[PDB]
């Protein structure tokens, strides 16, 4: 069931441009003990990702209340919640459109998020390689058919997950997660101000690192780059963070960077 | 109202992927005389894009017959199809996905269009680029942000399209309709192969233009090179043409091409 502006709903009006354009924006919580982990920040980035995509919405507190209680019943689990234009415009334009429609809904923890972290990840380079657009970089906007294609591509494969380059080469993420990679004592992670989706769990992990003794680096890096590192890991609000064996048939031997965010970012807001 | 897999319904599963991710693929025809015009180019482009969007689909002779219906009862305007992957898959993974949803309106013809044409289209350079990404150009897709965000700087102008280029610098589209534009007597168009919309109308036009004196050529080509044309014209399947007054301040002198599309474009299939 989902929780639509304000009540139990299990439909949406067709007019609404999430389903005609993909005209919005969302985020994916963890829901442990009955609370979103890492809440304010999943509100946070869903103000910015409304902010750059002009759709104003001042049900920010409501939102918030309506995720905590969700995730109070849920308990455990994974929190979702989706914010679009709602319905109206001539075409694409956002001219008399809305009032902003929020999307709320829980379901479990995922099983295989586990077993994938007693094992390690296994990466595979995708085919699919993102289009660049600074317009809409970072935010975890509704369009996410590139991530349906590279999913896709990356079933074809024996690997977890798959390692995204953009249009010009540069890697840039994963199918749902992000990416970071490590070299002696510098940890890499790709910018995000032209592709890829800036992650709660990289946001997080990122000021990690920036205080702690790793030098941390916001890179354009090739795939070869990133192929020369000791240690590879991945990213997500869900995971939160998993050790990679290998990219391809590259191996990594080194699991220390994981080791060290695996216990700290389990214990966040 | 809404046609949803053969039947009334002014609502959709909020899980359906359309909604979550913009998974899908639509097509806008013109109704006129109670029939769509360009039906089977309407039918075939959207089997084009389910098939590249790997939406496997069984309903399309129901679908013609239900276009052709609603086409009927509409008699004039616009109406739209719209094609998702339907529900399911665990995140963005297409597996256990499905049924398609198709889902079909019709709307009376928009006002601005006649006025449109009887005062010519002014075009905006768009600050906007379209990423580039062969696995979807082409597609008319659900992931339309782009679009969206295109419009709403056009908006802030005072012309009634815009010159989209892409994130090389090529000149691709408009926000909603194709382009060409002239130069004695080769007509040139974007090739859409990295970026845009592979529109039903441009198709329709290029079929003209090759069989014509007129020499047609797909390119790739910079705004400067596209801004020294004798004339230009845009299209979408319910202009059907409009002659281009003038970019920014690039006015364009001539309306032969113009003139020779309009009469042909109106008479279709
Ligand atoms: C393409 C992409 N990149 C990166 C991320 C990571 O961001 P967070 O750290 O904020 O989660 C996601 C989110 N994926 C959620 C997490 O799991 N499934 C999702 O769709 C994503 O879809
Ligand atoms: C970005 C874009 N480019 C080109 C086209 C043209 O294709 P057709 O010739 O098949 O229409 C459209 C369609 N726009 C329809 C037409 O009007 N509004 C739409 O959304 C479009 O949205």
């Amino acid at each position: 069931m989902f929780l639509i502006n304000g009540h139990k709903q299990e439909s949406l009006a067709v007019s609404d441009r999430a389903t005609q354009f993909g005209d919005g924006c969302f985020t994916t919580a963890r829901v442990i003990d009955g609370k979103v982990s890492l809440l304010s920040a999943h509100i946070q980035r869903l103000q910015d990702a409304c902010q750059r995509l002009m759709i104003s919405c001042d049900f920010w507190p409501q939102l918030e209340q309506e995720m905590k209680t969700l995730a109070a019943e849920q308990q455990n689990g994974v929190l979702k919640v989706v914010i679009s234009r709602g319905s109206g415009g001539r075409g694409y334009s956002t001219l008399n459109s809305g009032p902003a429609t929020r999307i709320l809904s829980v379901t479990a923890y995922p099983a295989h998020y586990d077993r994938l972290r007693n094992e390690g990840i296994t990466l595979a380079l995708s085919p699919v390689r993102l289009g660049r657009n600074p317009h809409l970089a970072g935010i975890k906007h509704l369009n996410r058919l590139e991530q349906v294609l590279i999913r896709s591509h990356l079933e074809q494969t024996n690997a977890d997950e798959a390692l995204v380059l953009d249009s010009e080469g540069w890697v840039t993420e994963c199918c749902a997660a992000n990416l970071f990679w490590r070299k002696g004592n510098v940890v890499y992670t790709p910018r995000l101000d032209q592709a890829g989706v800036n992650g709660i769990m990289r946001q997080f992990c990122i000021r990690l690192l920036a205080q702690s003794s790793y030098q941390l680096v916001e890179v354009q890096a090739s795939l070869e780059e990133s192929l020369q590192a000791d240690e590879m890991v991945i990213c997500n609000a869900l995971m939160p963070v998993m050790p990679v064996c290998a990219c391809g048939d590259v191996s990594f031997s080194s699991a220390t960077l994981y080791e060290y965010l695996a216990p700290l970012c389990e214990r966040p807001n």
